[PDB]
């Protein structure tokens, strides 16, 4: 609460043209849908993560998912991380996780995101974002959200610059990613552009829409 | 609302001896569980089960969800009826509907609940039953929450004692049920009654259970 305010908490739901979405926290009868989806996206997804120096398949076995979870449920327990789990329609679909958390003068964080190839609704990381950032203004108390994204990156580009993030710079060489250190781009955005963001419209009109009876 | 306070909404989630349980509305996405589950469990259900003129095959056929989640929405939106869905760990497990809600001089509705065979025993339904009877006694308003179940239904019986019903009396060949009319005992509790029962407790425990990091 004072070491780990906004944590741990729900987001939303809201109702996305994908359905229903929301964020929760990371637990450990997870290990099943997130070892069945890093299984299966690994040529989405390892190539565009940083490197680990392990095996995909022994890395994402369901029974590797404990102690990554007490992991994160650690670092959120020191106030340095929110670990979320992405639902559509209840179900685990991906997750969106705070990272490097800092307060005093600072007041910023990292912000990462994956959801499943397999859900074609669409809107699904775009709300996600959202939610983490109306979350992240209000009950963390930061002030920033930052990310990270290599400039080959497309369609990630695409989703972070749709919810509000502006390109703030290019940082060289800057995480072992693919066998090389590469370039990524830093975006960010700050609290003052919440209320005019596309980010606030997305929650807005998410939360308008599971309301209606 | 005015028409239909406390709907739509959600209640919890709690952490209790099951897993993280939590009440939601129904949606038209719960057609294949619904059904799955309704039609797996005919046999634990049909005899507890109002009759409703049709095969139990056909009834709960995954085409005739849409028109019975349209007809309880639409109950909702009148202010008549809470019908919600119960989630163990992000998934359909059964149903907690609230009905027959009026406000005036009366502020008391009915309350129904189900929960899949394979899940039953383990508190879902005394913590299903004790968020509805939190989120009655204040975001709906009301003052009383009264059920029905049947004499010879020992487990209902128990799970509705357990959270502070007190039996009222024994309503004769009240509901057509299992091919005749049987008898009903009426159980109730009154929101003065709230603060001091095992569905109070219940909930708080469930809710600082859920809490800790
Ligand atoms: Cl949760
Ligand atoms: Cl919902
Ligand atoms: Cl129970």
């Amino acid at each position: 609460s004072a070491v780990h305010p906004g944590w741990p908490d729900t987001v939303g739901p809201l109702r996305v043209p994908a359905g229903v979405v929301g964020l929760r926290p990371v637990r450990m009868r997870d290990a099943a849908a997130w070892s069945r989806i890093r299984l299966a996206d690994q040529h989405h997804l390892e190539p565009w993560e940083p490197m680990t120096g392990m095996d995909w398949k022994v890395r994402h076995a369901v029974t590797s998912w404990p102690s990554i979870c007490s992991g994160l449920r650690a670092e959120a327990r020191h106030g340095r991380m929110l670990p979320f789990v992405i639902e559509l329609d209840g179900e685990f679909v991906g997750q969106l996780t705070i990272g490097n958390v800092t307060h005093g003068a600072l007041r910023s964080a990292w912000i990462g995101y994956w959801v499943a190839s397999s859900r074609t609704g669409g809107g699904i990381a775009t709300a996600a974002l959202a939610m983490g950032l109306d979350h992240c203004f209000t009950a963390v108390q930061l002030h920033r959200i930052e990310a990270t994204v290599r400039p080959e990156n497309t369609p990630s580009r695409a989703v972070l610059a749709h919810v509000g993030f502006r390109e703030e710079g290019l940082l060289k060489r800057y995480l072992e990613v693919d066998g090389a250190w590469r370039d990524h781009l830093l975006v960010a955005i700050t609290a003052e552009e919440l209320p005019q963001s596309a980010a606030h419209r997305l929650v807005a009109a998410g939360r308008a829409e599971w309301c209606a009876a």
